[PDB]
């Protein structure tokens, strides 16, 4: 159908069609009479998958060969959505497989959406770890990605009575056929014991064993024939566990819990024993199989040469206790040497500044899980604290600032400290944060080891987030500049010479116009919820979080409402405001964020005076597969987070990579994508870090806002008069508190900035013609936020390996 | 090699050999650089799969077009073993799997051993249900098994210094290639809740949701392309189960704990709720699925006519009220219409008389569980005794024996009685079991309703305990009368005409030989045991119980070991007695049995005296992959259970058909064994079914043997002074109290006739030709003893269709 979507070749369509109906038959065992969509959907991956093994087996025969560096990505989190379209893209497969089912009477789009997320990641930071993977395929890195399989990802959100519930991710229900179960590879995993100190060394014993098995997922690259692996473990008991008799076999439970579930929390610590065993289960399976690999290639003062692990924050950070365990334990290496190899080896990634969200694991947690890990810690921070001690002499308060050892009410570990101490380098993820984290929380281990400190500014893979997303973008732009853009996204620029060329101009438009009807569609299908497809999609997805400030957006939200009240015969710019996202279940304030959301919509929806001109909608389950629906079909892009919370974020580079304009705050990377298109082609509102660091100094105060801005206190009044909730007064009496008296994010602060920036917003959306040049030079400049360049630049300079374009042969 | 093998044709061979390959790479995703005996056995597995798919599609249609009456085998228990072999012995694939196999460089019996036993039984009840499918499959009908897919089947024995120890049997591990998850399938099943009486009809209310997930297991018919299927249950928690949010999660297990592990008795009778649990989680999974079908075939007047149920034992007998209850409640039938109909379509098979094994629930657990079905029997006990009173007029005493309902310190519901009630027959599993059923235990029931009951002896399947196990035996068969006999055993008989063919004699003891020696091997390549091949194979294979009297075994051996070291220069027949079997993790004695076993062992193998005159071997790990190991290679085989015990028996008739000589009691299937080969050709001893009796009215005093038998006292006082337990004189203190003061069993009284007879064999197998002559003659009589005979009885008599061994096209 469409150029991108690769060729339809006469032989290829009639090998598919055979291949797909064998799978039918023989892996399925069913016939078309009794076959349903799941059926033919299975039927298609199998058929996929097939394609994918060669290239898979000859990819790791290739780096036994070659034996080149290996990367090492540890992440308890890997949000990685839908395989299908994703597979059939990187293989040039999906017009001959469009074709194929064509011929065989069915619809290959029906299909797919048959297939469930694979929903390991809560948001962000499992994203970035999936976009990663994707890229280090493409870019040729000998790259492994290294994680838990959990039973269940995470929670799908229903929305009852206006509020959040949860039901268990099933995921796996239907079985997973991406997946390839290595039962031969599993390894053990101790835990509790004690520590005993021998003639020659300490020895960890009386420990309860859990069984690790991994699961390989392959990784294709970008048509270049490279499959990566992405192995996660599962938790399992050995068969002597507690081995009366029934009971024995059934609490086998206990053990296999360590893989039953992801943790739902975005951006904050919880500090329970289970979350900590399953950090050390996917650490201690990860390192002995890395080992493993490196003596099948004694001396490891080439361990770093050959072996490279990258933290993904602070979640796997025991590798580094662990990683000296083994070399000083087992392997019997010295201190000196064994610390060396494993700074040498790890690298440490950090994803945020909110002090919530920094692990801090209490010391009588290791002391009884962990017992010689926290030995070896204690060491640690005693050899670092005087290295500190030389270099800072009498500096007292530095050294219990800089302790990996917390003092208080109970002790604790500061992780980020750890991985600090235990890296050759760290690194922020946007411009602004790096320079945060140098100016502020890590201040202290820049003055000691400046170089350590790096910035490596996030992205996303223009594969799922544009080719597979929006088709329709993706060619339009190819007839003008060719496909190779696809791997190299810096040539969009080239765009920018089309500014003026009114039929590219009319196309980008009608894109636009065709994503939006088709997400309008799609609304009233599953969800059946009537929408003006002429209205401005006004969109703000992501996690819910009182630093995302979707109060804010709220705010505006029942502006515009009561503006349209007062007089109801002036014209405005139609607009659907679309906000959707998943609360943490124990997250209280998050959780009546999201019903105040959809109590203005109850409100605003059907007040007969408001008619089509305004539309507020709550996006349920929000998700990899409907990122991959409604970031195409928007027109603004919400990124309001207070200036300095929000590392760097993801969502607001997708959105620009797919046409929309961005409404928000000088914060993360927002503050490199204005630099890149130019400021004038970005609305950007609000205080910048200096603003708010004025603010703190001279205390805030939300009252004085109120009192001097009438909308604003009307606003206030409404929601603590009942306004929004009739039958329920003070519903959000907690929410009216909060703004009024300990509102951490400065609401009120922005709030006028805010609303006069989205007047600027609805003006230019008058314009058709003017909205659209700048969105093109939105999409053009959009290059550096690739995938591609934030991997290439990890992998110069910090692992020290270079990325290769060159295929390999299929 | 063999002719029973089938034909190895070049193009059946080169297919083979390619789709073995297909697999390795596409299927397990490796290659022969990196693939180990496993990854072979399981690329021979999805092979040999593959031919079975298309007949068991269209075996499905053919019913589907052809609608015959459908039988539903219900059983808590399917003792299958390895899938493998039997699968190519069915399809005539052995010899072109084994040439193809052979090609490839591999030893295809090398790959058969690395296939885990589906261990979802305890003994002879599970593998009777085994042998049953094998021989519907043979026979055409219309049949499903159905079941609980256990994640744990019965536990692997390992001896540890003499004593048994369990480890769970992780059968899954490495996954089983055989099934077909079937999740489109799934049903709800109900627990707990509450009864609520409306205007029309009760209501269950309230109740808790457990999924029954289905998984098929196809089961091929001998050469016919018929295959059927094998339906088992496994236990899913509702996504919206207990739904802080982990713990929620955490806790589904509590819901799939039901399908999660086999219960370890045999013979014996644990009232646990989970077993509850289990048993009604089968039947309303199945019965939902049974009138699903029925109606895609309202009139249930012709129920009776399309379905029939066969209740294996009391453990599915709630399907009785569990039919009533869906009639009634659900479909709205009366009473009277509902009850004709269940009786006529359920049967009940009782498989033991001992008392400890019959099911007796606790009204207050049923009361909890199963609210509707408690109120259900009580009506159906009300109606049944009603009949009773006016059969047996003023008879008040028959009442309360009849009742289903047992009084006493705690309400009872009698299972037994349940089943008898509501089936239109009932039968035992051996001639002399079912004349007891009708003279004792269920003697009131027969005389209410004397037309049901029935007798039904048991059989195994030929295919895998003759063609599968001794080949080399089923060759030099087949040489002489053809290969009908396999489907066909009664043709066993021709071979009497070969009794005096000194060729025949000849191939028969050589064929004999042969296992003996690959048994030696085996013993001493897995177990590091050295053995005689030229001693007499004296075994005892069986669940370890009192009542089959392993003991008595253990008399007799020690018996032979004090008669040597008293004439140590006199000669004697050489003998391996072995003995093995699973004792269940609660029986004490059991356990203390298998102590005794090895204790005697432990002296006579290393008395240098008794030389290689003695060996006492105990078979560790007993199971249905050994079983066809061991009982081709046995020249004795024990069945000696107290006269009246042993319902029927089926090993009995392994080893009869294998070639080896019996020693027993007139107990069971023995009885038909000898009367079917003539008692001159059976080694009978001991008291019959009459002399118990005589011995119980008069009072069973061991003493009495104790004191006139002084080889039986030196025994005693061996066992009691610690000849067999130095370091612990009073080890086996226990075993000489029951056997003296409280032995159930009356091992004493058969001490001295069992002994006797003993000596009759070795005098015979002193004599080769004529021990062979006589082996010559129990083969030849076998044929009665083919589940194929017992299946048509059942279909003709209880079931009512015909059986048929017509072939469907391939
Ligand atoms: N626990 C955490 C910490 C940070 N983050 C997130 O990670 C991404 C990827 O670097 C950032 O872009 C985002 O700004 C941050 O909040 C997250 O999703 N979860
Ligand atoms: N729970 C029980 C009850 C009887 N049985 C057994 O069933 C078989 C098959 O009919 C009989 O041959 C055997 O005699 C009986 O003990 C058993 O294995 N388990
Ligand atoms: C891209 C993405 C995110 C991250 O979005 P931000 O706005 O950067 O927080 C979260 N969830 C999903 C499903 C995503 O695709
Ligand atoms: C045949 C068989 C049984 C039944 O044996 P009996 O001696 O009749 O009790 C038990 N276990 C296994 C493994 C069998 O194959």
């Amino acid at each position: 159908q469409i150029s991108v979507r690769g060729l339809a070749g006469v032989e290829n369509v009639t090998e598919l069609k055979k291949n797909f109906n064998r799978h039918l038959h023989f892996t399925l065992v069913k016939d078309r009479n009794v076959a349903t969509p799941r059926d033919y959907y299975f039927a298609l991956a199998h058929t996929v998958r097939d394609h994918l093994v060669g290239r898979w087996i000859r990819t790791q025969q290739h780096y036994y060969e070659k034996d080149p560096k290996r990367i090492y990505y540890l992440s308890l989190e890997f949000y990685m959505g839908r395989t299908l379209q994703n597979t059939m893209v990187n293989l040039a497969l999906e017009n001959a497989c469009d074709e194929a089912t064509y011929q065989l009477g069915l619809d290959m789009e029906e299909l797919e959406e048959i297939e469930e997320d694979a929903g390991l990641g809560n948001g962000g930071l499992g994203r970035l770890a999936a976009c990663f993977l994707d890229s280090m395929a493409t870019l040729g890195l000998a790259a492994y990605g290294y994680g838990i399989r959990y039973e269940f990802g995470i929670f799908n959100q229903k929305i009852c009575g206006g509020w959040q519930m949860e039901e268990a991710d099933d995921w796996l229900r239907y079985g997973n056929p991406w997946e390839k179960a290595r039962p031969e590879f599993t390894l053990p995993v101790h835990f509790y014991g004690r520590v005993e100190h021998t003639s020659q060394g300490a020895k960890w014993v009386d420990t309860q064993v859990v069984l690790a098995m991994p699961y390989d997922t392959p990784v294709p690259g970008y048509r270049n024939n490279v499959v990566n692996t992405m192995r996660l473990w599962s938790a399992k008991a050995p068969n002597d566990f507690n081995l009366g008799y029934i009971q024995a076999v059934l609490d086998r439970n206990l053990a296999e819990n360590i893989s039953r579930v992801l943790y739902p929390n975005d951006n904050f610590f919880e500090g329970k024993e289970l979350r900590l065993k399953q950090e050390y289960f996917v650490v201690a399976a990860t390192l002995q199989d890395i080992i493993r690999r490196f003596k099948s290639s004694t001396n490891f003062d080439a361990f770093p040469d050959k072996v490279a692990i990258q933290l993904n924050d602070t979640h796997p950070s025991l590798a580094i206790p662990e990683l000296m365990r083994v070399l000083v334990d087992l392997e019997r290496l010295d201190w000196d040497k064994a610390w060396e190899v494993t700074v040498k080896t790890c690298a440490y990634t950090n994803h945020t500044v909110l002090p919530e969200a920094l692990e801090r694991w209490p010391v009588h947690l290791l002391e009884t899980l962990l017992p010689r890990h926290l030995q070896i810690i204690y060491e640690i921070n005693q050899r670092f604290l005087n290295r500190v001690a030389a270099a800072f002499p009498g500096d007292v308060d530095r050294l219990r600032r800089m302790s990996l050892v917390e003092e208080g009410a109970v002790k604790r570990i500061n992780m980020a400290h750890l991985c600090i101490a235990g890296s050759h380098a760290v690194n922020g993820v946007a411009r602004i944060h790096s320079e945060i984290l140098k100016k502020t929380i890590f201040k202290d281990f820049y003055e000691l080891e400046p170089h350590k400190f790096q910035n490596k500014t996030n992205g996303i893979t223009p594969r799922r987030w544009l080719v597979l997303c929006n088709p329709g973008l993706a060619e339009i732009i190819a007839e003008r500049i060719g496909e190779e853009y696809i791997s190299d996204l810096d040539q969009l620029r080239k765009l920018l010479s089309y500014v003026d060329d009114e039929a590219f101009i009319r196309d980008v438009a009608k894109v636009k116009q065709e994503n939006k009807l088709k997400f309008a569609a799609y609304l009233e299908r599953e969800y059946k919820v009537h929408i003006n497809p002429n209205s401005l999609f006004d969109v703000q997805v992501k996690r819910i979080h009182e630093y995302k400030r979707q109060l804010l957006n709220c705010l505006h939200v029942i502006t515009l409402y009561n503006r349209i009240k007062k007089e109801p015969n002036k014209f405005v710019v139609p607009r659907t405001v679309m906000i959707g996202g998943k609360a943490a279940p124990g997250y209280h304030m998050a959780k009546m964020i999201i019903k105040l959301i959809t109590a203005i919509g109850d409100v605003v929806n059907h007040d007969p005076v408001v008619g089509d001109r305004l539309r507020v909608i709550f996006l349920e389950n929000y998700r990899v597969s409907l990122a991959e629906k409604v970031i195409p079909a928007a027109d603004l892009s919400e990124q309001i987070s207070t200036a300095g919370t929000e590392a760097s974020g993801t969502g607001n580079m997708k959105f620009m990579l797919n046409g929309a304009l961005t409404i928000g705050t000088m914060d993360g990377a927002n503050v490199e994508m204005a630099e890149e298109a130019g400021e004038e082609n970005f609305f950007i509102f609000g205080m910048r870090v200096e603003d708010v660091d004025r603010l703190d100094q001279r205390g805030y105060n939300a009252q004085e806002y109120y009192d001097r801005i009438p909308e604003l206190r009307q606003i206030i009044e409404q929601l603590s008069s009942g306004f929004f909730s009739p039958k329920q007064p003070d519903l959000f009496k907690d929410i009216v508190n909060m703004l009024m008296h300990h509102d951490r994010f400065k609401v009120f602060a922005d709030y006028e900035e805010y609303v006069k920036c989205q007047e600027r917003v609805s003006a230019l959306y008058k314009n058709p013609r003017e909205w659209t040049r700048m969105v093109i030079r939105n999409i053009a400049t959009s290059g550096k936020f690739s995938s591609d360049r934030t991997i290439a630049q990890y992998a110069r300079e910090i692992w020290g390996v270079e990325p290769s374009r060159q295929r390999l042969p299929a």
